[PDB]
């Protein structure tokens, strides 16, 4: 019976995780960037958008969100737990590292056992000095493929699951094979594909290529409903719908994969290009369309509060 | 008349400085691991390895020592600070930032203005929050040679020189012509010369190679002393002499690079592969070594004097 921490060092467990979010960001910042020029960044600003998000999905029901925010990508435990007292919604961290191509030297010139040993620290005794334990894995791959690097950080999340049990959640691209060398790692790593999420799946629309990862029992992320540059919101729900009415529901993940600041952008741009992106388009947007082609009540319950919950147990 | 700023927020001037290790470390360190894992860190340690090297400096006679820890190596104003206030000893700092092949995502969709922006700051207003400014700024090249993104950060340096006059103190690397790489890209720049270092020319005792770049008009970082993988101490001894002998002394600058911290491997693989590498070999065994073979004392007073003043003026 598995114990989730929450920001803030409270405990939560499945079956309490209820309505639930499963990919989703509060603030995503380039940590050398924000350690070296703090004078590009507003915490204040910042803050307060993750509060509005958080708070919006709120008002739809959700009790839980799961932050994917990891090292490389601004994971910050303190800026969590504000966001956490100010809304009541409960926040659920995790650890690894994020990358497309290089790790640090730091863990380059100690090898794959120093970066298992900083994330089995993490899910063990606690994130960044505090009580908040990682409750779950992130591995990463994208357009640049499998670099040595990423084949590193990628079997180092397999080998802290494997210590740990903690669920892997990844990071994928859908435009080559990518998602295919995660499945063929963790196999050689001993890893039981219903503890894992492949990914950013939902950017494509192609079944027989959807069909490829969910014949091998792994969840699918169908987890950036908003970004539309990409694969448009009505293709999203089309292939959603889909894949309900081919059997799989019970491998299905949704969520916006929203980032309320991502430093990568100038914010005009990104709301500029995809105007759409928030913290509920799934309940304002999504939900009726799938509800009025058919789909049931229950069975947007089980995609979205049983699916996240039995991906933490077991 | 140019006003330095030093670590504290005082000022002081070319003139002021005295005697000045031009390229040392205080701490040498990972942002984006000491942000995320802080449990493999001790804030005590590092402060006090610093303290204990910088006094040891200042038994010789040491006034100023110039840190060229910039961004992506853990640049901190406010540790920097600590050492200044224990030790009394005048502390630099720059601007840049340090990489071997990538720039961030964050300056890559933003482009070298961004970049050349932040330097600016740093320069004109302040590091980190503080009235500390950068006294100038870094370029880095090395074994990966002038990929895209390292050829824009030196770019921006470049630029951000043209701007504020501040000098430029680079890092570079002799097994490859990334030092003429460094020398092209300033000449396409409009940069001065005489208001550069060519780095870690130390490194070879290929006196062929070293004039090569000398004829250029630029300073030379005969600047690691006591890391003897590399070019072992006698041979960068004998070339520091030869090179005085023949002509070149206003050119010259001396240093040992000095890290009293380093993550980027275990502190004990280093003890023991380069022993004798501290903040005062210079004054132990070097400086002896060439009065010795009939450099006189005014000649050493010039190097180590007189040549970082000038480049701090013009
Ligand atoms: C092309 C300029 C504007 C495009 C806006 C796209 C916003 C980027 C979304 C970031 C991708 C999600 C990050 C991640 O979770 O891995
Ligand atoms: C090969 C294992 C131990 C070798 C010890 C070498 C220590 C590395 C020195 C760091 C190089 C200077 C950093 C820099 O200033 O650019
Ligand atoms: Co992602
Ligand atoms: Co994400
Ligand atoms: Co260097
Ligand atoms: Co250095």
């Amino acid at each position: 019976m598995v114990r989730i921490s929450i920001a803030g060092g409270n405990e939560i467990d499945p079956g309490s995780m209820g309505l639930t979010l499963f990919h989703e960001h509060l603030r995503l910042i380039t940590e050398v960037v924000r350690w070296n020029w703090p004078h590009l960044y507003n915490e204040d600003e910042e803050l307060k958008r993750a509060i509005d998000a958080v708070n919006a999905a709120k008002k739809y029901g959700v009790k839980t969100i799961i932050d994917l925010t990891v090292a490389g990508i601004g994971c910050d435990v303190r800026f969590n737990e504000k966001v956490a007292k100010a809304t009541g919604v409960n926040i659920i961290m995790g650890t690894g590292f994020y990358t497309y191509t290089e790790i640090p030297f730091y863990f380059k010139n100690r090898g794959i056992d120093s970066l298992v040993d900083a994330f089995v620290h993490d899910i063990t005794i606690g994130i960044q000095g505090t009580n908040t334990r990682a409750a779950f894995v992130k591995a990463v791959i994208d357009s640049s493929g499998l670099t040595k690097d990423v084949e590193m950080a990628i079997r180092a999340a397999a080998k802290a699951h494997i210590k740990t049990d903690v669920p892997i959640i990844t990071h994928s691209f859908v435009g080559n094979k990518s998602s295919l060398d995660l499945i063929r790692i963790f196999k050689e790593e001993g890893v039981d594909l219903a503890r894992t999420v492949i990914g950013h799946v939902g950017d494509t629309d192609d079944i027989s290529f959807i069909e490829q990862i969910l014949r091998e029992g792994a969840f699918i992320g169908l987890d950036r409903f908003g970004l539309d540059i990409y694969l448009p919101l009505d293709k999203r729900v089309k292939t959603a719908i889909e894949l309900i009415k081919r059997g799989w529901i019970d491998q299905l993940l949704l969520s916006h994969d929203y980032c309320p600041t991502i430093d990568w952008y100038p914010p005009e741009v990104v709301r500029s290009t995809v105007p759409d992106w928030t913290m509920t388009l799934i309940f304002e947007k999504v939900i009726p369309r799938m509800r009025s082609e058919g789909i049931t009540e229950e069975q947007i319950n089980r995609v979205l509060i049983d699916n996240p919950r039995r991906l933490f147990t077991g």
